[PDB]
């Protein structure tokens, strides 16, 4: 037995266990499976530790994994002094991808319920800071917090929920590009076997 | 897209994950590497909460991995108020596995060793508590922890080494029924083709 050999294999298998749990990660954020992605979210934090050195393609994966997990604790420790949306927004700008107009519309989206996230949980406080860490639309935007102004109708066009649905969006792309992936695929297969 | 036949190869690949990091954890605690043991441990916790129902095979298979785990934190808030090796014991004793010379002598050699490693760390009043807990011989072993006479002849025949050969001794066999399993006989045909 060759220990490299066994090594390599392993590498091999790990990286087939990213790309299967980011496509189970970004099925349950579609669906809405808070607990299911919970799960998911762990596997691949846990699958991840076993890889020291990725490609190209993995770290593309891994950080759409974080993109979506600091998502979903938007509205909820976290060492970093920002928020979870603001800390989705740093992936999100740093991710190896087109700048093409979903990307931008996205970052905006991120960025106006960074602060409104703040005003929904009723800390305006903390709205206030996080206005600052990201920013004549800015008077404006300073002056909504201020006057703790939660409905304004420029945060039902920025909405949580037009947030979630332009993500989504880029979630089936990813969803689509992955489907073809190794162990998903031989697992789809064994499945329609039976059947 | 059915929800169900989904959630179907999902169950599938979680089933082959299982058996993968069930090997690679038997490799890792057969050649001493710690840290890889520890990451490969890990994954195979967060993976096995993606699994709600379990084969009789797939039961056997994470027993063995908890096992493993207690032998591993055998010198080391485990909530249980029993000791890594003695949880190892109750583990072993309530596998559903053959019950051999070979599991005698581990079980045996556990037995000895839960109170030896207390010794070991001089912790003589927790080697007393463990002895009572398991326990003309018995007099004989208490006679012992009571003088701290660590050394004895009786603890070099039960010996820490004698506990970690035995039981490696069966990993090589749970090595080689597993070494056939899907996840790594594919990864390691992939590793061959390059080579
Ligand atoms: C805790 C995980 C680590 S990992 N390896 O990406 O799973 C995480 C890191 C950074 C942002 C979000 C989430
Ligand atoms: C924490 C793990 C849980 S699991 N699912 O078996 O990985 C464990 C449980 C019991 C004994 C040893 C180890």
């Amino acid at each position: 037995e060759d220990a490299g050999l066994v090594a390599e294999a392993e590498a091999v298998a790990a990286g087939w266990m990213l790309d299967f749990l980011c496509l189970s990660l970004c099925r349950a954020f579609r669906d809405g499976r808070s607990e299911d992605f919970r799960r998911t979210r762990n596997s691949a934090e846990a699958i991840i530790h076993g890889l020291s050195s990725l490609t190209a393609c993995q770290l593309r994966t891994i950080y759409i994994c974080q993109f979506l997990t600091r998502i979903a604790a938007g509205k909820t420790q976290f060492d970093e002094r920002i928020t979870p949306l603001e800390s989705a927004l740093m992936i999100w700008g740093s991710i190896e991808k087109e700048h093409d107009k979903l990307h931008e519309e996205i970052q905006n989206l991120i960025k106006i319920q960074a602060i409104a996230v703040c005003m929904e949980n009723g800390n305006f406080k903390e709205a206030e800071e996080v206005f600052e860490r990201i920013f004549p639309f800015k008077s404006k935007l300073l002056m909504i917090i201020s006057q703790k102004d939660t409905f304004h109708s420029f945060f039902q066009h920025f909405s949580y929920n037009h947030m979630m649905e332009k993500i989504k969006s880029y979630v089936n792309y990813v969803l689509s590009e992955k489907s073809s992936t190794f162990l998903m695929k031989a697992a789809a297969k064994v499945v329609e076997s039976k059947r």
